[PDB]
């Protein structure tokens, strides 16, 4: 599969941008236009290149992460052993051992092993064991340096649950939801490379892409919506307040 590799050795708030940009283009059909808007759109499921490879690069190693370009879902993970042998950690609903040997061609298939848990938040953030606060994804934070601790947590070392649930909670969040949300590529890039809080109105633009994505393709003209809409942190009028990155694939506009 195509790979974008992030360098973590060396890392600076114009990279991270561009990181994130090669994904949205790489993933969109520029033909697609929703609600007369110019932000990107993810084109239709394709067959012949479903995956797409993210590399963190570290001084100490390296860790992967592998999505599903139809709609940037979660597939799997790559990360050495406390033996530096190289390991696969998958989701069986998702890519099969033909795909995963493609996608990460440097894992025996005898090391490909599936995870025992769903990929929803819900299920990952119960194994992460999280003791304050509302013990959801929200209680960890968010940013560069944070990124950088969690994947301490599995590179070259014994697998631990609590540790692969940190970690997966952090990658997703800081390249699939930061490509489809701008307002969260803002925040990382406005306290680079710092840790810091993260929010309510975060966790309400994530609970929300498929209602903002139908609002913007089936009631929306020339960026302004035809009522009022509130996805939890206020009311909007204007496409444009909602800062988005990446709209999800709903098929082509009528008329």
């Amino acid at each position: 599969a195509t790979a974008y590799t992030l360098n973590l050795a060396n890392p600076s708030a114009s990279q991270y941008s561009s990181f994130l940009d090669q994904i949205r283009n790489n993933v969109r059909d520029t033909s697609l236009i929703y609600g007369g808007t110019d932000v990107a759109v993810i084109g239709a499921p394709s067959t012949t290149d479903k995956f797409l490879r993210l590399n963190f690069q570290g001084p100490r190693g390296t860790v992967s992460l592998g999505l599903r370009r139809e709609n940037l879902y979660v597939v799997a993970y790559l990360a050495m052993d406390n033996a530096n042998v190289n390991r696969a950690y998958y989701f069986k609903n998702q890519i099969t051992s033909a795909e995963l040997t493609a996608l990460f061609p440097e894992v025996v298939v005898a090391n490909q092993k599936q995870l025992e848990y769903g990929e929803d938040y819900q299920a990952i953030e119960k194994n992460a064991k999280i003791t304050t606060g509302d013990q959801s994804r929200k209680e960890l934070g968010l940013g560069i340096n944070l990124l950088i601790t969690m994947i301490d947590g599995v590179n070259k070392k014994v697998r631990v649950v609590k540790d692969e649930a940190r970690f997966l909670l952090i990658a997703i969040q800081m390249t699939a939801e930061a490509a489809r949300f701008r307002y969260i590529q803002n925040l990382v890039t406005k306290n680079f490379p710092n840790k810091f809080d993260s929010e309510n109105k975060v966790i309400q633009f994530q609970v929300s892409w498929s209602k903002i994505s139908t609002a913007i393709f089936g009631d929306c003209k020339n960026g302004v919506f035809n009522k009022d809409y509130d996805f939890g942190f206020g009311k909007v009028r204007q496409a444009k307040d909602l800062q988005m990155g990446l709209l999800k694939y709903l098929g082509r506009p009528k008329s």
